[PDB]
């Protein structure tokens, strides 16, 4: 029998599902000083979340697949479980980045922006993906995903991990200190590095030099892990063909940013790791770990190491 602070919206099926084998919902707003002590779990985080009794608090399901905005270092003194949504978000984001490819690759881009029929001024020099290294930082659920559905488009993908360990849907997997080695080759790199401190800043001014081959860069990572003053100017002096910016540093960008009007830069709104019926196979997840945790005290699946994020 727990307690579970609701700060993702349950529906009334779930809430209804969960308050049978015991366990009290609460929706954030209705969280008083008292019971907010007496909190056990929490599906998803808020300003609701701060508030918990950390010191009792046994479990915390993220709603995405990082855990860089929650207080990592206070869960991991207390080691409070947490289970993130990690590879749900990878088919989606995997789906982006071909649509992020694309757009770019086939003129698609300096089309959608150009005012509203004679094609007279010079087509952008549109390049195809078949012949070409995607090269990917990570070799996560969502690197894979992505190195797969590239392999079959007729890419030479390169996979960029910490210790360089074969993954799946990669030719060869590199380490990162040969991260300007994996750059030097690239024609396109994908950030799908998670938030550390290593990776704070590893897409900045020195990585795009290495760089050599003009390469389009893909963030749907994470953007403080891009030094945004190196990038926009990298771009501005073909040291990248174009970029693929999903999220920024800070986030978001900025009313002046000359990513506005710039023309081969790629800005949406943090969408790739969209997944249609969320709730849904995020409480799958939550709700697979909720009985594991009452049976055994461990979590069924997503286990987050707080120290790598």
């Amino acid at each position: 029998m727990m307690k579970i602070l609701n700060s993702f919206s349950l529906k009334p099926e779930q809430r209804q599902t969960l308050e049978a084998a015991g366990h009290t919902v609460i929706d954030a707003d209705k969280l008083d000083d008292a019971t907010a002590q007496q909190i056990d779990v929490v599906y998803g985080w808020n300003a609701a979340a701060t508030r918990v009794n950390f010191d009792r608090l046994q479990f915390v399901q993220a709603m995405s697949a990082g855990v860089d905005y929650l207080p990592l270092a206070e869960l991991a003194k207390h080691h409070v479980l947490l289970a993130n949504t990690s590879g749900i978000h990878a088919e989606p984001i995997a789906e982006y980045v071909l649509g992020a490819l694309f757009t770019i690759s086939r003129g698609i881009l300096p089309a959608i922006r150009a005012d509203r029929w004679t094609l007279r001024q010079e087509r952008p020099p549109m390049t195809l993906l078949k012949g070409k290294t995607a090269v990917i930082f990570g070799t996560g659920h969502i690197g894979s995903t992505i190195a797969t559905k590239l392999q079959a488009l007729g890419l030479h993908t390169i996979g960029v991990s910490a210790h360089g360990r074969p993954a799946a849907g990669f030719d060869q997997v590199m380490t990162d200190v040969a991260t300007h080695e994996a750059a030097g080759r690239a024609d396109v790199v994908i950030n799908a590095l998670p938030l550390t401190p290593d990776t704070k800043h590893f897409y900045d001014e020195a990585f795009f030099a290495a760089a050599s081959k003009q390469p389009l860069f893909i963030n749907i990572g994470r953007g403080p892990s891009v030094d945004m003053a190196a990038l926009t100017q990298a771009l501005k002096n073909k040291q990248i063909s174009a970029a693929a910016l999903d999220v920024v540093d800070p986030e978001p960008l900025p009313q002046d940013s000359p990513l506005w009007g710039m023309t081969n830069v790629l800005l949406t709104p943090h969408i790739s790791g969209t997944v249609p019926q969320l709730r849904d196979k995020v409480f799958k997840i939550f709700n697979d770990n909720l009985k594991t945790l009452i049976s055994s005290g461990q979590l069924a699946s997503h286990q987050v190491d707080l120290t790598r994020g």
